[PDB]
């Protein structure tokens, strides 16, 4: 859209920031590391949020992990919950 670059603001993106920094559990480290390596944001939230914007990090990370894997790191990095659920969803 436009105003959809994570409309939960930088604030909740910072919440997710800490829920990205929790080392997570999935291929998160390997995958995003060479992913946000691409974008070279260093900060993995730049990566995650730019996918949230219009993709970016998903290149290398998605090469490494599978769709199901990033389902995990999805709810992992947003809910800070990489083990409990592969998908919290609701």
């Amino acid at each position: 859209h436009h105003q959809e670059l994570c409309t939960k603001g930088d604030d909740a993106l910072v919440t997710e920031l800490e829920c990205i920094r929790l080392r997570i559990s999935p291929e998160t480290n390997a995958a995003f590391d060479n992913a946000v390596q691409q974008l070279n944001c260093l900060n993995r939230a730049c990566a995650y949020r730019k996918m949230c914007a219009t993709n970016n990090l998903e290149q290398a990370m998605s090469v490494y992990f599978t769709n199901e894997q990033i389902k995990e790191i999805h709810d992992a990095a947003t809910a800070c919950d990489p083990e409990a659920h592969h998908e919290h969803d609701h």
